């Protein structure tokens, strides 16, 4: 019969792979796009909510669904054996589907082969760093992971040193980092790797490709692995088609689905041995932080408050 996917990810990132699942399985997939307030919509629909699988971005949003009571635990050897333990919740409460690594954009010819996140605070980078608002979720997640690894005192000192090094105010978006490296305003900056997948895959004759051509990616590590946030999913608490919900979620970590899933937004697949987009592969080997990503949610509010303490966006 059917399965209903409630997703905050644009249906066009996933429709082809959902259509393949439906064709092959004979299960009709109902795609329900929920731009924001997913927790609130599912809770309000109550015990008879049609939702089977909940899909969103950011570990914090996923944990909010779990803590908000709109998921259920599942047991699946398929999911547990595919998704690394640090990227899934205990007792099958939530599961990562792709990785969103926060990396260093670097002027294409700068002599810089490797980096630790801490290096961004080195005094020698003064006037040479671009970044978006410190309060943006991409940044608060990185700060939260830094507290988890290195503690609040070290994290505050890093924030103050990075602030001091900014070439311009912490504002704009991640792609603006590439724009401003091209423009000579900065030499390096922190921004997510998938945007470089977008820019470098853009056709020549676009500003996007000009920005992509100006930079290379260096993936920093904790001084160690690279910081990742995730997209992910969970089975809804009152799923009316529970068996099909588990079938769909297991499909979403299958090799064919993962190949398409990650390529769609140039993200990194969670499943090992999946063919990467050529640009993404060019970034070189990814070492993923062993930190449980749930730690990012644990330290998120502390991180945001530290960013505000230091006046990072001033």
């Amino acid at each position: 019969d059917e399965v209903s996917l409630y997703t905050t990810r644009e249906p066009k990132l996933i429709q082809p792979l959902l259509d393949a699942f439906a064709k092959d399985s004979g299960i009709k997939v109902n795609t329900v796009f929920v731009k924001d307030g997913l927790l609130e919509r599912v809770r309000a629909e109550g015990d008879k909510s049609p939702a089977d699988v909940l899909m969103t971005v950011d570990i914090g949003n996923l944990i909010d669904l779990v803590n908000g009571g709109v998921t259920q635990k599942i047991q699946s050897q398929t999911l547990d054996s595919v998704v690394p333990a640090n990227l899934r919740g205990a007792e099958g409460s939530w599961y990562a589907l792709s990785l969103r690594d926060r990396v260093l954009y670097v002027e294409k010819d700068l002599k810089l082969d490797s980096f630790r996140y801490g290096d961004l605070a080195d005094p020698k980078w003064k006037g040479k760093v671009c970044i978006r608002s410190g309060q943006h979720p991409y940044n608060t997640a990185l700060v939260a992971a830094m507290i988890a690894h290195d503690g609040a005192e070290a994290t505050e000192k890093w924030l103050r040193g990075v602030k001091a090094n900014l070439a311009r105010k912490a504002a704009g978006g991640d792609r603006d980092v590439a724009r401003d490296i091209l423009g000579g305003i900065c030499d390096i900056g922190l921004a997510n790797a998938y945007y470089v997948g977008h820019m470098k895959n853009a056709e020549p004759g676009t500003d996007a490709r000009k920005w992509g051509d100006a930079i290379k990616v260096v993936r920093p590590t904790f001084a160690g692995g690279t910081h990742v946030n995730i997209s992910g999913a969970a089975v809804a608490a009152h799923a009316p088609n529970k068996a099909n919900a588990v079938k769909l979620l297991e499909y979403l970590v299958s090799e064919p689905a993962q190949t398409l899933y990650a390529q769609a937004n140039y993200e990194y697949p969670v499943r090992a041995g999946v063919k990467l987009d050529a640009v993404v592969a060019s970034f070189g080997p990814l070492k993923v932080d062993t930190l449980p990503v749930a730690e990012i949610a644990k330290y998120r509010k502390q991180a945001s408050e530290l960013v505000d303490k230091v006046g990072f966006d001033n």
